[PDB]
Order: structure tokens, then sequence, then C-alpha cells
């Protein structure tokens, strides 16, 4: 649907014109919180939707840019995906795309960015790895035993060490 210079020139164009209405005032948001998932980060060369992923450094802010969020008097459809996922329908050259937007905690960080780098299949296969010794991997920590545990880590080299496992690519899968 859309090639890789596509996806970039409005994320570009997007991530600076992108806020969120709290209380009813307008906040924009800066890029910094604001990462092109997708092609862009699998280094593909024409996807067939765009993802995007932006981190909350609040534990308030994560919950308040969820009301309301959006771009500036743009064609878009707000829809809900999932149970916390977020799609939004825009429209540019007189087209209609499907964008899929993730808001999580600072704390999910690592988590999040190494989780929509890399394989879902990967991901799981990781997920069973962890449970034969005891845990459960999810967005929000590590469950042991019904018992979650935070992590202590915030790149994406430290998770991978935390965890005990090697970095992988999209490119060659698993």
């Amino acid at each position: 649907m859309l090639t890789l210079i596509q996806g970039k020139k409005i994320v570009n164009h997007l991530r600076s014109r992108l806020a969120f209405e709290y209380n009813g005032q307008l906040i924009k948001i800066l890029s910094k919180n604001i990462v092109a998932v997708g092609s862009l980060r699998r280094e593909e060369k024409m996807l067939n939707d765009v993802d995007l992923l932006i981190i909350v450094p609040e534990k308030k802010l994560l919950k308040h840019v969820l009301p309301n969020i959006r771009i500036k008097g743009l064609s878009f459809s707000v829809k809900v995906c999932g149970e916390r996922k977020c799609v939004l329908f825009i429209e540019w050259e007189k087209k209609t795309y499907q964008l899929d937007l993730f808001t999580a905690l600072a704390e999910e960080k690592p988590y999040a960015i190494f989780h929509f780098t890399g394989p879902v299949s990967y991901l799981i296969r990781i997920r069973a790895a962890l449970k034969k010794k005891n845990y459960k991997l999810n967005q929000y920590g590590l469950f042991k035993n019904q018992t979650l545990v935070p992590l202590k880590i915030t790149t994406e080299k430290e998770l991978i060490k935390e965890l005990g496992f090697t970095y992988r690519i999209p490119k060659k899968r698993l």
C-alpha cells in the first residue's frame, strides 16, 4: 500500500503535528515519545499499514492521552483495536489508510520497542521459553507465579542481556 518513503514523509510531519486534548486543552506531543513502527523498524520497502509507538513518562498522562489524541484538523476516524490497542483511519491524497498507534509506559519502553521490532513468532517462542522457567513476560512486566516483577532497564540492548537473550532482527526472522 504505502512505500517506506511515504510512511516516512507523513510520520515526519505527523510527529510534529501530533497532539492530544487534555481537560479540554490542547497539548502537543514531542517526537521523543513517538516511534515509527513497521517498515521503518523492520527495514522493509513497502508496508501494508503503518504502526506507531508512543511512550508516556507520567502515570497520568499515560491514560490522559487516551481520551482525545489526534492531529490538527485532519481526515481520520478513531476506533478501538483489541483491548488496549487503538486504530485510526486517516486519509491522504483522497485515499484512506489504517494507522495503528500504541501508547505505553516509559517503564515498558524497552519491552515495547523490542516487542514491536522483532517477530511475533519469536516473541511467543520466548513466552513459552520463559514459562518453562516459571516466568510470564508481559508488556507490563514479568509475572513470577502471579507476582508482578518490574524491570531495571531502559535500553534495547540492556533488555536483551537482562532477559538473557540475544538481539534479533525481523529481516532474518527468529
